[PDB]
Formats: C-alpha cells, sequence, structure tokens
C-alpha cells in the first residue's frame, strides 16, 4: 500500500495549467474558493464540503 | 498536531485485506472506484465525492 | 503548485489552540467524532463524511 498526498494552488487559473502533473490518488486544493478534488485514473472527483466557517 | 497522509490501493479487494493496519487519521484512496475514506480510532468514514469528470471544474 | 498534508488532533479545542500554525490547504482530522476539515484562509470547511462503520462501506 503506497502513499500520495495533497497538492495546492492559490488560484484556479494556475491549477488548470499544472493539474495534469498530479499523480493518481493525490488530492488537489484550490485556495481561492477553498475547493478540494481527488485525481482518479482518468478524471477528477470533487470533495463535498460544507460552507466555510471561522470555527469548526 | 502530528501529521498523517493518504494511503492508496488499486482495488477494493486489495484494500480490504490490509486497511485495518492504517493508523487513525489517515485518508484511504481506492483507485478502482476513485473513492476516499478516513480511518477512525474505531472504524471508517466514507468521504462524499461528486461524480467523476474529465477536469476539476 | 506546492504540497500540504493532513494533521491530527484529539479534540476540537486542542486543534483550535494550534490552528494559527496550519496554512490554507491542509486537511485537519479531529479524533473526537472522527471529523475532517480543510483549512481555508481565515477558517475551515467541514468535509461531508458518511457515518462511522466498522468496515469501509
Amino acid at each position: 500500500g503506497g502513499s500520495s498526498g495533497v497538492r495546492l494552488w492559490a488560484t484556479r487559473q494556475a491549477m488548470l495549467g499544472q493539474v495534469h502533473e498530479v499523480p493518481e490518488g493525490w488530492l488537489i486544493f484550490v485556495a481561492e474558493q477553498c475547493e478540494l478534488y481527488v485525481r482518479c485514473q482518468n478524471g477528477f472527483r470533487k470533495v463535498q464540503l460544507e460552507a466555510r466557517t471561522p470555527l469548526p
């Protein structure tokens, strides 16, 4: 059982130019609207998140 | 404040035979269905994911 | 295109005492309630998780 991780970008614009480099099974975070995805074998799945709050 | 990470397996079958060894607080990726779980102290929680798309829109 | 990770705390209160040290884009696991959050700039988004089960369902 291998390991992956989480890759980060500040903006969607920057992410879209580089996301092809992300290996399968890694997570992808885009800071501007606090979005999270996971990379699949042949696509992407968006993680479902509740609304942003200052506290948990 | 310690760190965990993400563990991955290619198939559900492969995962189910080894996943008990994953420590609490790690994420678990199963490539076959492109699914994610979180390891709890006593069990697992499945992450809700939207359907697969070609790009992260 | 940097990298982040996952960090672990036992409780919401323990986490909150350290959260200023957590940058945006890190995932946060809280063992009490087996909950997962993502750090945003100035806050958190809770990951939607299904119910805890003994096996990955």
